[PDB]
């Protein structure tokens, strides 16, 4: 598959979401997916195209896992990858630091010499501050499994469509 998708998760959401976002680009041939704690940064290495999944936890900080290979990122020749983002969040309990795991993570690996695709309105959301907004976009898919179950489905299949056209598909 072209299309490598790696996920961090503390209670199971992200992995969840990570499942339906393969299963609606089309299966196992069309992503490959993969928990970031079982792999290497230079797993990294082998796509053009990247779906990175983390929720944000304990006010504001990555998944345990992205953090453990956050500072191996710089191994990784991001030059001329597309990449996209989706993270879990709380939304109501968290309304200062709501999806900042993906906001961090984006920055990193957007300054590395990558181009972010998959941005994401902010309607329908409410919260007051946020590292994953950009020209009033999340820079990826939010979803609140929390307070937004009703949303997910949806929120899933819409972006996975947009997302389609900017990784040739
Ligand atoms: C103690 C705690 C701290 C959290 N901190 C944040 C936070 O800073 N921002 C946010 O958006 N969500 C936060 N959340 C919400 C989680 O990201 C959310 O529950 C998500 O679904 C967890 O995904 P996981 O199962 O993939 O780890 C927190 C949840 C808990 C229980």
């Amino acid at each position: 598959a072209k299309i490598g998708l790696f996920y961090g998760t503390q209670t199971g959401v992200t992995q969840t979401i990570a499942e339906s976002i393969q299963q609606e680009f089309g299966g196992e041939s069309i992503v490959d997916l993969n928990d970031i704690a079982n792999a290497d940064a230079s797993d990294l290495n082998a796509y053009d195209y990247l779906i990175i999944g983390c929720p944000t936890w304990n006010v504001g900080e990555l998944q345990s896992d992205w953090e453990g290979i956050y500072d191996d990122l710089d191994s990784v020749n991001f030059q001329g990858k597309k990449v996209a983002y989706f993270g879990a969040g709380d939304q109501v309990g968290y309304s200062d630091n709501f999806q900042d795991a993906m906001g961090i993570l984006e920055e990193k690996i957007s300054s590395l010499g990558s181009q972010t695709v998959g941005y994401w309105p902010i309607e329908g959301y409410d919260f007051n501050e946020s590292k994953a907004v950009r020209n009033n976009q999340f820079v990826g898919l939010a979803i609140d499994e929390d307070n937004q179950p009703d949303l997910t489905k949806n929120r899933i299949k819409t972006w996975v469509s947009q997302l389609k056209s900017e990784f040739g598909l």
